[PDB]
């Protein structure tokens, strides 16, 4: 016969523990800037640590880190609807707005020396030209994108690289392997530009087939499918995306083909055809018109369901909002002059490359009291431990004892020396990271309508 | 005897017909969604996610470039995945049907 | 056939493939076998699931049907098919392609001569997408080859 | 070949596609 | 101006902006902000000074339709978004029109 | 002394104007469809259908 399966514990969503009240309070940053240069990241002589002018561009993702103040610190004029002792309380947010202000006009950059052999598209003739070095500077363009994603955790890319070989096979040629990574996207780790979402670090030697600005990063891509798949939801609430782009030429590459087109699927040729030119051809994306219809900023976004068990509130007391732009990816050029006179020579004048890039923040959350019993103390426990910890409520005996005697010997260590590892906490595991940060702690108010958001939220709910 | 060279064009992210779910409730044919033996046969085909890479290894290191030294592949991925929900339908297996599904297969 | 409310859910793993996207290399000396398959984005890639036959599941209540004269089937009444990576358009190209002149806005002419003049061009193509969802597999057409007719002294041949 | 053999479940809304079906269903 | 406490200065905005790039060129002279040299690989011959690496695309513009613009038609002003609904204080307006699918040479 | 040189798009037959009716209802004007003299002059300029 058959049986069902076995019993599992089954996640529950916070509509019915998390009980919400009706107090609204407004937030919001100042303009957030930087001013740096767009290609490469200018490095000081005689100190090799500090920068001297920063890498920003508009390609990157600019991932934030928002802060908030804990809100069991807060002195209420009126404690009415809640016991100190058995309730707590956690932010929950309603509202979102993410602003820029600078105007159209996608970047444009390149390489000095490209991979270009020759054109493809409507005369490559024989035989081919002869030559050791025969690469040019071309430009080319991005694809242009648009994502907003927020979430209580950050978020998670995915990228190619190289990876583990495999035994000894007597005829495998020689070719690198390939592996799906998982990462945590930082702040300045390039977006993808139809090149593929692979490292450019690892699987280039000659160095010398993309735009010097990703010529050794790890272009990255975000995961819609794992971070999705949680069942606790606490990685998304919110996405939108947005892409287009299109061909402009074909251009083919340079080298020995490392595999061979086989014999058997071309008629050989004799001639100015004793040579057999490359196939490797790559191509050259352009993106195309950017209206004013097609953004997806300075739009207020409520919600009201996220598409995770996760109704919107956030334990930790901070968000996690990535955007990426490339329709505001204007590139400034200045040029100051060494010498004055009245005569143009080219060697007067000296030309440094400039960037912006700008953004601001604005929110509007909302005041929600869990309840805490019996049922509800385990399951969050279950989930994190830093929750239960950081309301200064207590501690927990991880088990209640085991089975095992473990064979503690206390001797204190000269015969065969064991595990000593003396721990320490680390006390998170995202510090390694670099967020931009935006405090929020200073910024809270209680009235709503002298902000912008304010005016928007109270007619849209009807108060 | 001419022949033309065909191309795409601006390939956008509001016209794919992926990443959402549909619901049949009324298929074309008579049968709605009832499969027999156990088995559906999905078919995809797509053409605005063929992006081609670029391997390139190298023999000798040194610190002038010539075309020679360096070996270039190419390679290429499609990753995928599949989702579903099902319902459970029980016949009424009386004479005359018995005969209804020995004339199908 | 009748209708109840028991849904189930089934979800596949996620599924990776990776290859050349030209032709596929044969390792030499067996040639039975390939080092490196081809799989480009241009094919078909028809799945073929299975599903777990539900007379032999475990369901925990047998108490809604009779099973001395009756039979259960699986009836689909969703479908979602994800899919991850960027947006890109590929090229496909051939080495020594048939190309002998141009024929937009300029070929003023004698005659060219030679012998060879095949060239190495490269173009994209269709930008396409279907999907379609069966019990048996789906059935194409194409034309091709057929009886020469044998006879009536055909001129063209 | 895909194989759904030992893949099912009986609850929906822990999955992806699950909590967008009991929505639709108006329950 | 949105974020002004008394809100005077919009009741009422709108804009709509296109534009693509139609050729890109670089720049002469003695490039500033040289380029790192653990990016590349150098060479002799043709190759021997690195070309200057500041590159300026051009705006073109696009299609100027009629269907699409932004005036001659009414515009009641039903609720302006800041505090001043419509009322103008010390007798004064301002309007400013940026206009340039009517800029004929 | 620049000048460009103009170039119409594709011309398609679904921004068409013609061949179709338009009944009046209310006119701009104060002339609510009465014509004074017993006449009309109706002005029409086409150029998707200009071909050579």
């Amino acid at each position: 016969v058959y049986l069902p399966p076995v019993p599992v514990s089954k996640v529950v969503s916070t509509d019915e523990y998390v009980s919400r009240t009706s107090i609204y309070y407004y937030a919001g940053s100042s303009r957030l800037l930087a001013v740096g240069n767009p290609y490469f990241s200018i490095k000081s002589p005689n100190n090799n640590k500090k920068v001297l002018v920063p890498k920003v561009s508009g390609l990157q993702y600019r991932v934030f880190r928002v802060r908030l103040p804990d809100p069991n610190k807060f002195g209420f004029p009126d404690t009415s609807f809640y016991n100190p002792d058995t309730q707590r309380l956690v932010w929950a947010c309603v509202g979102l707005e993410i602003g820029r202000g600078q105007p159209l006009g996608v970047g444009v950059s390149g390489h000095p020396y490209l991979n270009k052999f020759d054109d493809t598209e409507t005369s490559n003739r024989y035989p081919a030209q002869p030559g050791s070095d025969n690469r040019e500077c071309l430009s080319m363009d991005y694809k242009q994108t648009q994502l907003c994603l927020i979430g209580c955790k950050p978020p998670t890319g995915e990228h190619w690289g190289k990876g583990v070989a495999c035994n000894n096979n007597a005829a495998a040629t020689d070719c690198p392997p390939l592996e799906l990574f998982n990462s945590i996207i930082e702040d300045g780790d390039m977006v993808d530009t139809g090149f593929g979402c692979m490292d450019f670090g690892t699987l280039q030697a000659n160095k010398s087939d993309v735009p010097i600005d990703i010529c050794n990063s790890t272009c990255k891509y975000p995961d819609y499918l794992k971070m999705a798949s949680e069942p606790y939801g606490d990685s998304l609430f919110f996405f939108l995306r947005r892409e287009q782009m299109f061909v402009r030429h074909f251009f083919n590459r340079a080298g020995k083909l490392g595999e061979a087109v086989p014999d058997d699927l071309y008629i050989k040729g004799s001639g100015n055809t004793a040579v057999i030119q490359s196939s490797a051809f790559f191509p050259t994306p352009s993106g195309s018109i950017v209206t004013s219809e097609s953004q997806l900023f300075n739009k207020p976004y409520w919600l009201q369901r996220a598409q995770g068990h996760n109704n919107g509130i956030c334990w930790g007391n901070q968000l996690f909002v990535t955007v990426v732009d490339t329709t505001r990816s204007t590139n400034m050029t200045l040029c100051t002059e060494v010498t004055k006179e009245g005569t143009y020579k080219n060697d007067n004048f000296k030309e440094y490359v400039r960037h912006v890039e700008e953004y601001d923040l604005q929110f509007v959350f909302q005041l929600c009291k869990i309840t805490l019993t019996a049922e509800i103390m385990t399951y969050i426990h279950t989930m994190d431990s830093n929750i239960l910890e950081d309301w200064q409520f207590g501690l927990t005996p991880p088990p209640s004892a085991s089975l095992q005697d473990t064979y503690r010997f206390v001797t204190s260590q000269a015969i065969t020396c064991q595990k000593t590892a003396p721990p320490k906490e680390k006390e998170d595991p995202l510090n390694k990271y670099t967020f931009w940060e935006v405090n929020l702690k200073e910024k809270f108010s209680a009235d709503l309508d002298q902000f912008p958001l304010g005016r928007k939220f109270l007619l849209q709910s009807g108060l």
